[PDB]
């Protein structure tokens, strides 16, 4: 590897922990395509959420941040987030880009463009409906999707039908974004950030921070609930889109992040720890079952074990109880 190359695996490993290890085992093309790609969205995120700069200033930034990848030059020296450093040294990973075959460019600038115009459009508003919920997904994570599925068809290790079935490749990543969301509440207050839909959450509490509040945390854990079994329905999307793949290495890029997430929900349903800070995902059951899920069958398994395992823990009294039931009850039968 070259030395740039070397450095892009560096980064990956500190800006993206969770995906990084299934990333370096994909097949052939797929891993330099996936690695980079996931290194321009981690550069992009880092530009959308700082909060030291202006909406002003960060509109063309996020626009233009698709045509940076064509501009060897261009790095951002003024970010105060975490994962700068891949803006510092935008030079580096754009090199990377540029050295990627042409199909892969085109995925990756074409999902850019549309994600950074998508994240523009949100830096004015909050989240309002459940359906403009799933538009700030879409940009910022079911585009990540639609890329990811159209590399692995542009590869050829995978067929047409995955890049083209955009609903199910948008799934996939609504379902990673609603579950972090969920999680994310109290990170996310405390850094002045928002992104429960206010159509579900005012129908509890007057702001989305009284969610903090000790004397709400019963109103908090049934919108947590709520919320819970809206991103439930798009496991059946999921499954959809998992039981197409053909590759191993790609299966189990696919599966492994689903599965958290899974496993995260399962633990944060009807949980008051977290409206406190982080739960106990149970990350390490997840993590050490699918060691052993490398097909269809084994993942299916695993699914149903987590749905069972918050099917049985639904309060009666539970406003969402019935629509968590039935979405269950329809996965089970997928
Ligand atoms: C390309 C690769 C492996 C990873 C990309 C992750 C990176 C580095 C940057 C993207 C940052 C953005 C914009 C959104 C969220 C990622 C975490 O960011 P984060 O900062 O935690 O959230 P926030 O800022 O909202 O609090 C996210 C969850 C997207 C997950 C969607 C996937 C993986 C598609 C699955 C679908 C199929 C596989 C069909
Ligand atoms: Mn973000
Ligand atoms: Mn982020
Ligand atoms: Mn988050």
């Amino acid at each position: 590897l070259s030395s740039s190359l070397k450095t892009c695996y560096k980064y990956l490993n500190q800006t993206s922990r969770s995906f990084a290890a299934v990333i370096q085992a994909l097949d052939g093309e797929m891993r330099n395509a996936v690695c980079i790609f996931a290194l321009v969205l981690r550069a992009l995120d880092t530009l959308e959420d700082d909060m030291t700069i202006s909406v002003e200033k960060k509109v063309p930034l996020l626009h233009n941040f698709h045509s940076f990848l064509y501009q060897p030059d261009w790095r951002f020296m003024e970010s105060k987030e975490k994962d700068r450093q891949v803006l510092e040294d935008f030079p580096t990973i754009s090199l990377e880009f540029r050295n990627l075959a042409e199909k892969y460019q085109t995925v990756i600038a074409d999902i850019c463009r549309r994600m950074g115009i998508g994240m523009a459009e949100f830096l004015d508003k909050h989240v309002t409906s459940e359906q403009e919920w799933d538009k700030y997904c879409h940009y910022v994570a079911g585009l990540v999707g639609i890329g990811l599925s159209r590399l692995f068809s542009a590869s050829e290790f995978e067929d047409p039908l995955v890049g083209e079935d955009t609903e199910r490749a948008n799934s996939m990543g609504l379902f990673l974004q609603k579950t972090n969301i969920i999680r994310d509440y109290l990170e996310d207050q405390q850094g002045g950030r928002e992104f429960w839909p206010q159509e579900v959450w005012s129908r509890y509490v007057k702001k989305l921070g009284d969610f903090a509040k000790p004397e709400n945390i019963d109103l908090a854990v049934q919108c947590l609930n709520e919320l819970i079994t809206n991103a439930l329905h798009h496991i059946p999307d999921v499954i959809t889109y998992l039981s197409r793949l053909r590759n191993q290495s790609v299966f189990n890029f696919c599966a492994i992040p689903q599965v958290m997430a899974i496993a995260t929900l399962a633990a944060c349903y009807n949980n008051q720890q977290v409206f406190k800070g982080a739960v106990k995902i149970r990350k390490g059951q997840a993590v050490t079952l699918m060691m052993d899920a490398t097909n269809m069958p084994a993942v299916k398994a695993i699914i149903y074990q987590y749905m069972e395992e918050i099917y049985h823990r639904i309060p009666d009294s539970d406003p969402s109880s019935s629509k968590t039931r039935q979405i269950i009850s329809t996965i089970r039968t997928q």
